[PDB]
């Protein structure tokens, strides 16, 4: 987007400017700002195709050397700036300091340029063609160069030498304005992805390994630990400085800096908990996303599933030796689950029993039981304790597992809805041919027509979808439509392109089965077609007068005729046909609208077909009649209508 | 709401009355009921707009002093009642009792005036300019006092003195109405959410404890116990005193007040299990709430836990004991659960086993592992009543969580299907702009137009929305939305505020995309555009005409031309536009109707851009060509065509 009104206009601060074409002969204004308008006590219209020298501004006391330096930096594309005496609606001699910036282009064409404006008339000298006094026109003076001496010129009161400082600071402003002339007229990430990814994965090593390493306590181990560390550090300089400078940062450090910070720096490993903090920024990632909420699910259950069978396993390890006593006390899912796989505990000291590869694969065993209402009970909870914990993680696990098949049930409801809405279409279809007895081979015909559109189109009102695009959007979609009438047509080569928008929005699209008819004999002609692809027979008294190609009109004239006709032949489709029609009134509308273009579609339109002129021919079979007519070879009442027929 | 008219009309019990205006002079009638309208003998418009002194109804006998007492009355503003003689619409004397009582205000004005009237013609006197007969007259007088004899002197045929009686009782049922007279033309809670919170948690409390005191059975729970009683009563008398006075409470009394009452008043202590009763009112509160309905779930799936637990414990209780030759009988979970934990039962008596938080605990784990379908089976079930129990407990657990399975199923439907439908339609308009090859930069141009005003108006047909507002509501909101317009054009602060609202009816709002163009060059110009925020270029031949700020109109002045014209030049938009457009047939139809309006919008209405008059210019390549051109330096058939310029 170029926004290049709105970048001089904000480092402005209650300057004023005009902007003239540079491109234009005698430089004519196409934009001024309301402080123009104020300042020149003219309106916008008023000042608009004006010149940009402002030479309607000019006076008697306005030197025409300065007019030739304004002319002459104007050719010469020059950034420059100037002191005049200039003239207002209400013709007071007012100083100006115009400072013009030529704009360049991304094309780096002098397209613009930038004539800046205050008022001089205080600074440099009074002088008044009449007025009331002296006085009277040095206070219009002063309310003159408000803005000027006023929000510029601020301590300048105070101080002598109001020329050497202020107005030089005034016109350094200028200066810095025309650096700030760069704008130009011109229009003014994956590595997100893959890191976000790579956190993703390492917050599922991170939320793997750390309850791992509270319960069961080499070296590559630490080496890949200490890898996770500095990448979620350079992920929080990274979440500090990316997208959504400062603002973010704030921003961040309010929203979920202490979390990410507190996460990642003995007991305190289990603050690395909080590392999954990173997650929520994937989970609005791919919540849009439907089927992957439920690999989402899955993996927050196996990863709930080795939470809880950490801390399953923490409860058999605080409850086995809970006393200096030492005492087995015959009750643990350990304490049975070493009777059950065998190496009960011994003591010579305490030798411990099951192995730890099998103590928590056998743990995770038990929570995937839970999490998964299964059940068995081959390690099933029997202390105090961890009978609590059964109750919290038995709550937990029907909320996993219905929010399991709630996911599962509406991934299910939407890859059923989007084929039984055409299912029953379908059933409702066939349901309302069969109440009404259509014989069998028109309701077969209306039957694979409605498989056929409904394998073409894949159950898209593209009419709608239009009505869903905004104005030109939908003329050029249209317009990209009938290219296969428009580049083709001689007819059409000679357009506006407006008319060929115009045009475009009108034209339906009919996607003809084979040996099925569009017009009728008889029917009513009110829309001259084009076919862009296909083949087309023309039947006049069951015989084929004729074939219809790609690239040819039939239809009727309706500009010259302006008569509505009957369809004097049978008009049908010979193969799969594309055809591009449009009704006579829309065709009307367009062409009373676009009267240039209406002669040059008379010229260039010739009909393939006319179908109101019926043609006259005779059959072979008939004269083959006629000649045996040899072997054959009152009237006054009907002979004298053939008279009327004369009379015709 | 200000039911003056209703309070009046239910208090009046057929006396008739008027109200007039006390701020206008002449004292207009605004309102007379059918009453006064049956009594005058006139209707309804032919009373309105006359005074409310009723100087039409007077006549030769009615008396002047009494007139003037009314009017002075009616300046005054002071309540005071009258007997005058005036007329009807068949000119009959006819007694009046006129009570006159002044209208206050919220803001004390006299804003109206109140007359009430009566018959007084066969009470005084009856005095006839001509009648049939003396008992003609006296039937007419009696028949025409009848709602003043009968309705309200019931009793007064029987006794004398009806002038020290009745009279007197019916001038004081118009001091009681002048005491009624208080509505004065004006329009005439947290502590119940937590009140119902509070006691919800003590439901909560009671549905724990109550269960859990009848099972296993210190102080301070007794005096927290107590505390709950008399909360629960403080709750009764509130249900009584509180909205929906006598009337519900008698609606209590029939709706729940008898379990409420017994509810909180020795094996009793069950029926405090119906205290549950209150939760009734809250769950009406929250039905509406989806995701709460979740929390609903999982706290009745807790406390139905809690509940069958205290059962299955009263179970295990009931068995253990259940005879007086004192057999454990080798059979309950309670005695498996005691060879499970350790310390089996003993005797000495019989020394108890297990601790009853222990017993709790195990308890609610079982029936956790029951309503969870999980049955691990450390608890389970081998005596005859247990089993029945548990049939039981899993006929409801399978009901709870197929509960809890289709209300996460349901909540997941609908957070699911809004983004399904926005995601379902770019799907279908990706497909669609698949289909027919549209080059990939007008596709990605649709795409991000759809992407963003599925971010801007996030799915709203607003439209509709105002489709669902009424039409006064609409026309407001309409004219809310086109402020932006109305405040800052002097075109539009000369307007009536019925113009302002069928201007605003009429108002399109656009969204334009930077880079996208509204009128490309050639396309009719029927709309003339405010541009309230953004800016915009207009392109004429390839050049840049008129650069368009905030608070501009452009297009083409329709009312002085009453012509369509063409574009003569592109407008595209440079920045993020919004526009407030205004077709010309709905103008043209506010601007026949709005006539006086329309001069003033024809004198303040400026265009900034009239998007007809093409504009004539040369570019400075063109001169640069001309001034080459010194290097350079038959007709008839076309010179002559340059005379048909001539004759052009």
């Amino acid at each position: 987007q170029n926004t290049f009104l709105e970048n001089i206009v904000r480092r402005s601060n209650d300057t004023n400017f005009v902007l003239g074409n540079a491109q234009i002969v005698d430089w004519p204004i196409v934009y001024s700002n309301d402080g123009f308008c104020k300042l020149s006590g003219y309106h916008r219209a008023e000042v608009m195709q004006k010149s940009s020298a402002c030479s309607f501004m000019y006076g008697e006391l306005t030197d025409k050397d300065t007019v030739e330096k304004v002319r002459q930096t104007f050719e010469n594309y020059e950034m420059n700036s100037f002191e005049i005496l200039m003239y207002k609606k209400n013709r007071t001699p007012v100083w100006f300091f115009v400072k013009i910036a030529p704009i360049r282009n991304e094309q780096d064409k002098v397209v613009l340029f930038l004539c800046t404006f205050s008022d001089i008339t205080a600074f440099k000298q009074p002088i008044e063609d009449d007025s009331c006094k002296g006085w009277g026109k040095f206070a219009r003076l002063t309310r003159a160069l408000t803005s000027s001496r006023g929000v510029l010129q601020q301590l300048a009161p105070s101080v002598q030498k109001g020329e050497n400082v202020h107005k030089h600071s005034r016109l350094a402003e200028v200066l810095q304005l025309g650096s700030d002339i760069l704008p130009q007229y011109k229009q003014e990430c994956v590595f997100k992805t893959t890191w976000d990814w790579i956190i993703l994965i390492l917050t599922f090593y991170t939320a793997i390994l750390v309850p791992y390493n509270v319960s069961f306590k080499n070296v590559a181990w630490l080496v890949v630990d200490s890898i996770v560390d500095v990448i979620f550090l350079v992920d929080i300089v990274l979440n500090f400085h990316t997208t959504f400078p400062k603002l973010i940062r704030m921003n961040y450090l309010k929203t979920w800096f202490v979390i990410d910070l507190l996460s990642c720096l003995s007991s305190l490993k289990v603050v690395r908990l909080l590392r999954l903090g990173r997650v929520a920024r994937k989970l609005d990632h791919y919540i849009e996303y439907g089927a992957a909420v439920l690999v989402l699910l899955v993996c927050v259950f196996g990863l709930a599933a080795h939470w809880m069978a950490c801390i399953w396993y923490s409860i058999g390890d605080y409850e086995i030796f809970d006393e200096d006593t030492k005492t087995i006390r015959n009750n643990s899912w350990l304490y049975q689950l070493a009777l059950d796989i065998g190496t009960p505990y011994q003591f010579n000291k305490w030798e411990g029993g099951p192995s730890k590869n099998s103590v928590y694969i056998s743990s995770l065993y038990f929570t995937m039981t839970s999490l998964t209402s299964v059940g068995f009970g081959n390690i099933a909870p029997s202390t105090d304790i961890e009978k609590i914990f059964a109750v919290a993680i038995m709550m937990i696990g029907s909320l996993l597992y219905a929010t399991i098949f709630g996911n599962v049930t509406t991934i299910f409801q939407q890859m059923y809805a989007n084929t039984n809405r055409y299912h029953e279409m379908l059933n409702s279809v066939r349901d309302f041919l069969k109440l009404y007895q259509v014989p069998k081979g028109l309701s077969e015909r209306v039957m694979d027509y409605i498989v056929s559109t409904w394998s073409m189109s894949r159950g898209i009102d593209t009419e709608k979808v239009l009505q869903i695009c905004p104005k030109d959007m939908r003329a050029d979609i249209c317009v990209h439509l009938n290219r296969k009438v428009f580049k083709e047509h001689p007819a059409f080569r000679l357009a506006s392109d407006g008319c060929l928008r115009a045009l475009a929005m009108e034209f339906q699209t009919v996607h003809c089965a084979p040996g099925d008819l569009i017009y009728h004999a008889g029917e009513s002609v009110d829309s001259l077609c084009f076919v862009v692809s296909g083949s087309l027979e023309v039947i006049q008294d069951d015989e084929v007068v004729a074939i219809l190609g790609k690239g040819d009109v039939f239809g009727d004239v309706f500009w010259k005729e302006a008569t509505l006709a009957q369809s004097c032949a049978n008009v049908r489709a010979l193969t799969y046909c594309d055809l591009h029609v449009i009704k006579r009134d829309a065709l009307q509308k367009v062409l009373e609208f676009y009267t240039a273009f209406s002669h040059s579609f008379s010229r260039n339109l010739i009909l393939t077909y006319n179908l109101r002129k019926r043609i006259v021919f005779r059959k072979i079979s008939d004269v083959k009649r006629e000649e045996e007519e040899r072997m054959k070879r009152p009237d006054h009442p009907v002979r004298r209508l053939f008279q009327r027929f004369r009379q015709q």
